[PDB]
């Protein structure tokens, strides 16, 4: 079998010539040469049997992958593993290669205003088709937006999604009513994370850091100021509610005084997608037709999922012995013979 710095990359002779690119907390990914299609992939090897939270993040992962088909998600091609479930201890997702992603980019490029839109656009395309599969992808970031190498911009990384029905690293994107602990969110939580990436595009800098869910809470408030009755209302923990109102007044701060050269048109949606109360928050379609986008905006060429979900996954509770078995049904439709 193919090795990778002393790793094990069990993918041939289907796919050769690997080259490292990176890994995560289970599993290592690589480019190959796919000498069936002749094309240039990416390989995930996930190893996640040991622990049940990462079996949880690999079923839904590739349930949903498998199942949504649009040109700003990434799309699963391949997915190698074991003939047998009792020698199945890794799954390898060939994935088409992308040559970088969004957190990378920001490093080192000051984006224009033009392709800052046109980011913006292909983000909320692809988030259109997710929701329109009621699922939420969760974890919205930077770094889960990849580009290809003629700059198309593609979703990726499910493992944190949830069908619709009201542990990461990098928290700076998570909506204010999940700080708070509120009981049920909504679409309206990706919408929030796609305002935090716009605001970065525009500055090269987090809007919302911070060390922890306080931390963060407070430079929300800062910017967006003290909310009102009214959007207290929508926080359903009672607790967070009280907290709120005991807190000292906060003036909003005007989005033209931090981002002083940057597009009127996107300050003024970024205002609507970055709103403390989820039920006033912008939402995706509304976002596609905003004036800031109508260079782009083609409802006829911005397609939905044929059939949503609506069926909740209800993976939580399951050992880890249930989803290996659930993994390998899912992942047999590569297999010969099936
Ligand atoms: N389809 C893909 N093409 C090219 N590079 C890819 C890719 N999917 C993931 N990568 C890269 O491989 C590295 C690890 O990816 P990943 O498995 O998702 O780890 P993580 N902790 O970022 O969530 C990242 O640098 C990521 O950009
Ligand atoms: C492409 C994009 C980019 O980095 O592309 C790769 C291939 C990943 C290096 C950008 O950084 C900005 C947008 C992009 C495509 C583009 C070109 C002209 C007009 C609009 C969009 C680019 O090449 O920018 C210079």
């Amino acid at each position: 079998p193919e090795m990778v710095r002393g790793q094990v990359f069990d993918v041939g002779p289907r796919y050769t010539n690997l080259s490292y690119i990176g890994e995560g907390a289970y599993g290592m990914v690589c480019s190959a040469y796919d000498n069936v299609n002749k094309v240039r992939v990416a390989i995930k090897k996930i190893s996640p049997f040991e622990h049940q939270t990462y079996c949880q993040r690999t079923l839904r992962e590739i349930k949903i992958l498998l199942r949504f088909r649009h040109e700003n998600i990434i799309g699963i091609n391949d997915i190698i593993r074991a003939p047998t479930i009792e020698q199945m201890k890794d799954v390898y997702i060939v994935q088409d290669l992308m040559e970088t992603d969004l957190y990378k980019l920001l490093k080192t490029q000051h984006l224009s205003n033009d392709h800052i839109c046109y980011f913006l656009y292909q983000i909320l395309r692809g988030l259109k088709y997710i929701h329109s599969a009621n699922v939420l992808h969760r974890d919205l970031k930077p770094s889960n937006l990849l580009l290809n190498t003629t700059c198309d911009l593609k979703i990726c990384d499910f493992g944190l999604a949830r069908v619709a029905d009201p542990y990461v690293a990098t928290r700076w994107y998570r909506a204010p009513e999940i700080m708070l602990n509120s009981k049920g969110y909504t679409k309206s939580i990706d919408i929030w994370s796609v305002g935090c990436i716009l605001a970065e595009m525009l500055s090269n800098r987090p809007i919302f850091p911070g060390k922890h869910y306080l931390d963060q809470l407070n430079h929300i408030l800062g910017i967006l100021g003290s909310p009102s009755q009214e959007d207290l209302n929508c926080i359903i923990n009672l607790k967070a509610r009280n907290y709120l109102l005991s807190l000292p007044h906060k003036n909003k701060v005007p989005w033209n005084r931090l981002f002083p050269n940057a597009d009127s048109k996107a300050l003024d949606l970024l205002d609507k997608m970055l709103t403390f109360n989820p039920h006033k928050r912008i939402e995706v379609e509304q976002a596609l037709a905003h004036p800031y986008l109508e260079q782009y905006y083609d409802p006829s060429d911005e397609p939905i999922a044929e059939a949503p979900f609506k069926f909740d996954m209800e993976l939580d509770d399951l050992p880890k012995e249930k989803l290996k078995e659930l993994i390998f049904e899912e992942t047999a439709r590569f297999q010969p013979g099936y």
